[PDB]
């Protein structure tokens, strides 16, 4: 699959337009409940549904880890609900660690309430998750881990937008630092020397990438 | 971890016991938002935080699987959202199967509303909970699925209660069979002779176990779960 950041990010890319967890339509646009309008879609949900694919990305995630954050800095790895969860739990198995998963809301009260699993005091967790948009969700899960004892300098996703600011400086700023395999920007030039894509999708991808918010309020948001 | 379904199910009552995903408390119950009141208390959840467990519990659920359903019946494994997910990940893996998940409400419209993941049409699936206590909420998963196009004939959890009396045929009664590593009948079996616990305590779990709404009554709850 690739040990070197750059290859993992070009296999990355390849294998979310193989399956298509990655749709462009740049002539009518995704609009989202949130009222954001998009050419571009991911679901990565769908790669749980690709045997060779999962193993793929989870060989990835586990290099992208060991090479980046370390062998031995973490004890834990914990998947936020719900998309998550299925990636934590390879990546937990893969890393012959302990699992959590960390719930959205709270199911009762108390410093443990969105905590489920065994989480020992002081445990190094790795907050797992699919993508990030702007991170703004992430913090969150963070806080519940932290409030549960938990330390956690690291989050992983498999896809980093890697189009809003926010998404590396909401992290840093509670000192959380963010690792993922690919973004659009890789999305998007593996796309292009495809061949596949018509240069007026591609265009229009390519515009919105780099001023999304802007992109959204000129086509309906 | 064993072949026969015997020892797999003293081996999975062991672990619950071991890292105590199962407690018990006769003077002190559990009381339930329901105000159902219960000397045992069970967290399936807690499992996936053990490594070595974990393993074990995988490998004896592929077995109970490919024992008693088949080694090419399946094509897909759904996990129940939430706590049925880590298990349906480690049990699609194992099997090499795609996974997907079920959502307990739809979101949005269309055939695949409830379902994460993708789900070739004509798949037979395998539903993957936690848990089942009356399997009454397992109605809506299969739903799900056969509304996506899946065939189900298959529910695989690793624990049973066996104590409410229509937890096998409410799922029989829509044409699913339901599999499972233990019960609490293993649980108090294995529990009684590791002579770790007061007597008092397991003949009160036993004639809870035996009696669930009777004893809920007696010891301070509500008449159902
Ligand atoms: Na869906």
């Amino acid at each position: 699959t690739g040990y070197d950041r750059q290859s993992i990010s070009d296999t990355t890319a390849k294998i979310l337009l193989e399956v298509q967890a990655v749709h462009f339509n740049a002539e009518k646009p995704f609009i989202f409940t949130s009222g954001w309008a998009s050419p571009v879609y991911i679901d990565c949900r769908k790669l749980i549904s690709y045997p060779r694919v999962r193993r793929a990305l989870m060989e990835m995630a586990e290099t992208t880890i060991t090479r980046d954050i370390g062998f031995e800095q973490i004890d834990a790895v914990a998947g936020g609900e719900t998309a998550g969860i299925p990636f934590a739990a390879w990546i937990a198995d893969r890393m012959m660690v302990p699992m959590q998963y960390v719930r959205k809301k709270p199911k009762g009260f108390g410093r443990n309430a969105q905590i489920e699993g065994h989480l020992e005091e002081g445990s190094r967790v790795l907050l797992v998750e699919d993508l990030t948009t702007d991170s703004r969700s992430k913090i969150n899960f963070v806080n519940a881990l932290r409030t549960a004892g938990a330390t956690v300098n690291h989050c992983f996703v498999l896809f980093h937008y890697n189009i809003f600011k926010e998404s590396v400086s909401v992290l840093k700023d509670i000192d959380v630092d963010l690792h993922a395999l690919a973004t659009w920007w890789d999305v998007l030039r593996v796309a292009k020397a495809s061949g596949y894509f018509e240069t007026k999708t591609l265009d229009e991808v390519e515009k919105f990438l780099h001023a999304p918010a802007e992109w959204s309020a000129a086509h309906g948001g």
